[PDB]
């Protein structure tokens, strides 16, 4: 039956502080393949975040990816929140800083 995802946050480019950047979720190895994925700035849900359509590999593996413009700044933490099988993990962006 089950599996829970890995879920690995990061940014598309290095995280300085008001750098337009990309906020990115990559979520993985998940079964069954009934997901959802969101972005949070302080704990709050991000706007326009775009998700990738389900991929399936080598009979086995599910991925997507969720997306989105930001800017870090200092005080503020980012992060993703996977809800699988009714339970919400939530993946703080470890900046770095």
């Amino acid at each position: 039956k089950v599996s829970s995802p890995k879920i690995q946050v990061y940014s598309h480019y290095p995280g300085e502080y008001g750098k337009e950047n990309t906020l990115i979720c990559y979520v993985s190895g998940f079964h069954p393949p009934d997901i959802s994925i969101e972005l949070l700035k302080n704990g709050e849900v991000i706007a326009d975040a775009q998700q990738t359509d389900l991929a399936f590999e080598k009979g086995w593996q599910f991925h997507l990816t969720k997306s989105v413009s930001f800017k870090p700044e200092k005080s503020d933490e980012y992060s993703c929140s996977v809800r699988h099988m009714s339970k919400t993990k939530k993946i703080v962006w470890e900046s770095n800083m």
